[PDB]
C-alpha cells in the first residue's frame, strides 16, 4: 500500500552510466563474521566534561582470507570505534597522528565551532604531534561519522581506511523504545568500495577524477559480511563511506525497511521501503523485522546486484518490539519566502565547481548570522540527457538543514527530517532551510572525494552579530 | 500533592509488640553493596528456554570477621535475577543440593498450581530434583523466589534462600526507565537477621508472632554502599523478613517516584518521600539525582537505621527519558457483592483463617477461571493501638486489584495489580480476583512463622472445560 518499492533519485544520472564505471565483484573468501566497532572508552569524567583520545595509526588487517592489507585506522588497524556523544556535555578531546603524513579529524554531523574543532582543512595535526580541542554538543539524536579532511589528501586517506562511526544522542529527543544495545540489536553498515591489488590497496592505481571506484564491497571493513540476528528488531545505522560509489540497497526477499533517520535525525513519521539510495555521506537508520522467518534463513542485502551483508536467523533471545508513536519527532517546516543563498554546483571530472569557482583557503565565498534561518538553493547544471548526468551530493560543516523542495515539489518520502548531505539531480533545484548555530568558517561541497579534492569545496562565515572576528586565514593545501 | 507520610495504621505497626527488636546500626566497614548476578538460559530451542537452580549451602562473608554459613539459589547465599517473558514456554530443573526438603515457590508468576506453583504439594528431596514446564502470560512486574515447605518456609528463608524475579512483557514495558541492570536498576532485598559469633541461628531468634533480627541486610549485604553514575536509579524495593515491616524514609526526604507495586505498573505514577511495605510486598520507585553534587550521600533508612547509602559520582549520562501521564491502561470499574470471604484472625498461636488451620488434604474455596469475583479480606485483631497488628494477605497464582479499604478508596498506590496486602485490624479490603490458569493455590499470611503455624488456606481454581480430582496428600 503505502510501501516503497523503488529508488528515489533520477536514474538517468545513476553512477553505472559511466563510461569508466566498474561493477561490484562478489569476491571468493569464506563467509567472515561481521565486525562490530569497539566502543570508545573515556580516559575520564571530570565535571560535565568527558575526555577522549584518539590515534591515526598504521596497521595490518586480516580482510581477506590470504596476506593481511595494510590499512590506517582510528585506535586500531583500520576503520575507527562508536565514539558516543551526549547532547549538553562538554568534550575534551586528543588528536595523535600517529601517521607519516598530516590528518584532520573532520567530525561530520557534529555542529560545532569552525575551522579547528570541525576538523576540515584549516586544523591540520603533523606527524607524531598531537592536538587538543574541546567543545560542548548540542544537537538532536543521530548518526554522525568521522573522517579525515587534509587538502588536497581526504580521498587517499579515507581509501587508506580512516573512518569511524559517531553516535550522537540527545536525552530530550531520544527514543529508547529503538534497539539500542550496541552490537546485539543496533548495528552499523559502513558501506565502502576497494580494489584489492595483491590483498593491498594503491590509491594512485584506481584514481579517476570523477571518482575512484572500487570492485570489492566492504563492510565494517568486513567481505561477505554474516551477522547473526538473535533478537526479532535489528537496528541498521547505514552509511555510505565510499568515495563515489552510490549505495543501491536492496534484498532478494524485498524485506521491509523502516526508516526512522536520516543524516539529521529521525524524521516526523516512520517510512518503509524495499529499497533505498544513498549518495556519499548520507546515513540511514532502518529497522528490520524478522518476527515471520524461521530459523536458519538468511536475508542477504545487496548494493544493486552484489551481496554485501548476509542476516542469518538463529534463536532469538527475547523480543526486543516496542510500540512507536505514530509521529517520532515534532519538526516545523512552515518557511516560505526567496533563497538569500544560490549555489550552482556545475561541470564533471576535471570542469568541477561551485558558483565558477575552485577552493581557496584564503577566501571567504558567503555569510550568515547565526540563529536566523535562510533559505538557499542549491542547483546543478549537468545534462539531464541520460547518461550524460551525474549524481552530486551537497555537505555543509557545522548544521543541519531541512529539504524544503525539489523543482518545487515536495522532497523524497524520506527527506521529512533534518539532513546534512543532499543529493541534487541534473537540472534540479533543491530548497534548503539553513541556520547556524554556531559561528565560525565552516565549508560546503561535493562529497564525493575526488571532486573536494579537485576543489568543488567554498567556505561560509557563521557570523555571530555581537561578535565580529577577525579570521588570519592560510592556505595549506 | 507530595505525599508524606506512611499509608498503613500506626495503632498496628510492629514496634507496638510486647517483644519487638529495634534495628541496631553494625560497627563494621562500608561494604560495597552485592548486585546479583543474572541467571544464564541453559539452550533455547523454539519458544521454550531452559534454566537450571541449585538450592545448595555456602559460606559467605558478610561481617569482616569470620564466614556465615548459608543457603542460596545458584551461590552462597540470596540467588540471581531470574528473567521471564510473557508469551514464552520455560522448562526448568530444580536441583536440590541441600541436606533437607525443599520447593520453589515463584512468588508473583502466575503458573498452574499446586506443582509448577511451587508450592508446599511440590517438594524436592535431598540430592534429588525436579523438572518442570510452563508457559508465562502476564504483564511486566518484579516477582521473587523463595521456598515453601511445610512448615519449614520461615527457617529456609531465614538460613538464606531468596532471588529476585523480573517478568518483562513487550506490549505494556516502559523502555523509557533504567533498565541497565547493576548499574541504573537494582534491586533492594531487605531483610533483618542476628548473627551468633557471625552465624545465623534461627532456633535462637524464634517468635510464633514473627521471627525479628536486630541486623538489617540489604542483598545480604551490611552497611551497603552503592555508587551511583547516572541521574536516574530504578530501585526494586522488597521485604524479604519473616515479619519486621520497613518504613523506607530518607533523611533528606529525596522524592521518591513510585512506577510500580506488586503486580506491575500503577496508572499514574506517585510522589513520596516516605513509603511502608509489609512481608512480600514489592515497590520499584525511581530516584532524581539531578540536584546534587558528587560526593553528597543520600542515606535511605529503614526507620531510624541506616540501610543503603547512595553515594554519587561523576555520571557518565543522562538517562532521564519523559513518562506518559498513564503507565498503564486498567479498568476498575466493578460492582456487586463479595462472592468470597477470608477472616483473618487471631495472633500469635491464635492465628487463623475461616477459624481453621492448615490442612494440606482440604480444598477450602473455588472458582471458576476467567470469571472476575469479589473478596472480602478482614482482619479481626483489636483496633486500639498496640493491640492489633498488619496481616499481609497474598495469593499464588493471580495478581488482583484492591477495590476498597473499609468502603474508602484503597492508598495512593493501590490503583495498579497486587499479589500482597496489608490489612490493618478492624478492616474489610475489597479485592478484585481472576484466575487465568487452574489448579490448587495457596493464600496465606505472608508473616512466614504464621504460615508455619497455619494461617494458610487453598482454592481450586476451576476450569469448567476440564474438571479435576485430586489426590492430595499431606506431605507436612
Ligand atoms: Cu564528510
Ligand atoms: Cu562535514
Ligand atoms: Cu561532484
Ligand atoms: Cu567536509
Ligand atoms: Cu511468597
Ligand atoms: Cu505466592
Ligand atoms: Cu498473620
Ligand atoms: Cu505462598
Amino acid at each position: 500500500m503505502e510501501l516503497i518499492k523503488n529508488y528515489f533519485f533520477d536514474e538517468g544520472a545513476y553512477d553505472y552510466h559511466d563510461g569508466a564505471y566498474k561493477h561490484l565483484i562478489r569476491p571468493k573468501t569464506k563467509m567472515h563474521k561481521l565486525i562490530i566497532p569497539k566502543v570508545l572508552k573515556a580516559d575520564k569524567i571530570e565535571g560535565n566534561t568527558t575526555y577522549y583520545t584518539i590515534h591515526a595509526q598504521e596497521g595490518e588487517t586480516n580482510i581477506l582470507d590470504g596476506k593481511a592489507t595494510h590499512t590506517w585506522g582510528y585506535n586500531g588497524s583500520l576503520l575507527g570505534p562508536l565514539i558516543r556523544y551526549q547532547s549538553g556535555r562538554h568534550y575534551h578531546l586528543t588528536l595523535v597522528n600517529d601517521l607519516p603524513e598530516v590528518t584532520t579529524w573532520h567530525w561530520h554531523g557534529l555542529n560545532i565551532p569552525g575551522p579547528i574543532e570541525d576538523g576540515g582543512p584549516h586544523a591540520p595535526v603533523l606527524p607524531g604531534k598531537s592536538r587538543e580541542i574541546k567543545f560542548d554538543v548540542n544537537q538532536p539524536t543521530m548518526t554522525a561519522w568521522l573522517h579525515p579532511h587534509p587538502c588536497p589528501h581526504t580521498a587517499e586517506q579515507v581509501w587508506k581506511g580512516l573512518a569511524a562511526p559517531v553516535a550522537v544522542v540527545n536525552p530530550l529527543d531520544d527514543l529508547p523504545q529503538l534497539p539500542h544495545t550496541w552490537g546485539v540489536d543496533d548495528i552499523p553498515l559502513i558501506f565502502q568500495d576497494r580494489t584489492f591489488h595483491d590483498s593491498q590497496w594503491d590509491y594512485q592505481a584506481d584514481y579517476d577524477m570523477d571518482g575512484t571506484l572500487g570492485d570489492t564491497a566492504l563492510v565494517n571493513g568486513t567481505v561477505n559480511a554474516e551477522f547473526t540476528v538473535t533478537r526479532p528488531c535489528l537496528r541498521l545505522r547505514v552509511l555510505n563511506g565510499a568515495n563515489r560509489r552510490e549505495l543501491r540497497l536492496n534484498s532478494d526477499q524485498n524485506i521491509v525497511m523502516t526508516q526512522i533517520a536520516s543524516d539529521g535525525g529521525f524524521l516526523p513519521h516512520a517510512i518503509e521501503m524495499t529499497k533505498i539510495m544513498l549518495t556519499n555521506a548520507e546515513r540511514a537508520e532502518i529497522l528490520l523485522d524478522f518476527s515471520d522467518y524461521k530459523k536458519g534463513d538468511r536475508i542477504v542485502l545487496k548494493a544493486d546486484d552484489v551481496p554485501i551483508l548476509t542476516l542469518k536467523v538463529g534463536e532469538f533471545t527475547e523480543d526486543n518490539r516496542r510500540q512507536l508513536p505514530k509521529t517520532l519527532k515534532q519538526i516545523e517546516r512552515d518557511f516560505t519566502g526567496s533563497p538569500s543563498h544560490q549555489v550552482i554546483m556545475e561541470g564533471m571530472d576535471d570542469s568541477v565547481r561551485i558558483n565558477g569557482k575552485l577552493y581557496d583557503m584564503t577566501r571567504i565565498d558567503d555569510r550568515q548570522e547565526i540563529g536566523k534561518n535562510e533559505i538557499w538553493d542549491v542547483s546543478n547544471t549537468n545534462d539531464s540527457m541520460p547518461g550524460m548526468g551525474m549524481i552530486h551530493p551537497l555537505h555543509m560543516h557545522g548544521t543541519e538543514f531541512l529539504v524544503l523542495s525539489r523543482n518545487g515539489k515536495k522532497p523524497y518520502p524520506n527527506e521529512f527530517g533534518f539532513k546534512d548531505t543532499v543529493a541534487v539531480n541534473p537540472g534540479e533545484h533543491v530548497k534548503l532551510l539553513v541556520k547556524f548555530n554556531v559561528p565560525g568558517i565552516f565549508m560546503y561541497h561535493c562529497h564525493i572525494l575526488e571532486h573536494e579534492d579537485t576543489g568543488m569545496m567554498a567556505q561560509i562565515e557563521a557570523v555571530d552579530p555581537n561578535n565580529p572576528q577577525h579570521w588570519n586565514l592560510k592556505d595549506l593545501c
